[PDB]
């Protein structure tokens, strides 16, 4: 697991106002995706068993179907709600980044690297003790 070894307080301050901006939106363009392919997809749903309203039609198979459908859209909301818990954890751990903290997880670190990478260090080994 990788430790933050240094972080610069002043920088993350100073600039802290146009990262929350830039964070929101982001995470909303994020948002505005998700209710837009939900909504494609329900009236999708709702072609479909219309053609199945104008074809023979079962109680039980159009179920099915519904109940099919029901299951994409979950599948949607949950992909967009992980995408959004991920977003939210970027920016609590950046704004409480501190020294001796501990990040386990590898997507995190170099999503934190890319993005404000210049506001703080972090290494491994013996090296980010010796530096501790």
């Amino acid at each position: 697991a990788y430790v933050i070894t240094s972080v610069d307080d002043e920088m993350r301050h100073n600039e802290l106002s146009t990262l929350e901006a830039e964070m929101a939106v982001e995470k909303k363009a994020v948002e505005d995706q998700r209710d837009a392919d939900l909504e494609a997809r329900a009236q999708k749903l709702e072609a479909d068993l219309a053609e199945l309203e104008a074809e023979g039609a079962k109680s039980d198979v159009r179920r099915k179907v519904r109940d099919s459908g029901e299951r994409e859209m979950r599948q949607l909301r949950d992909r967009a709600q992980r995408e959004l818990d991920r977003l939210d954890e970027i920016w609590n751990t950046f704004t409480k980044l501190a020294p001796k903290q501990l990040i386990v997880d590898e997507v995190l670190y170099r999503e934190l690297q890319d993005r404000y990478g210049e506001y703080f260090t972090g290494a491994m080994g013996a090296e980010s003790i010796k530096k501790l």
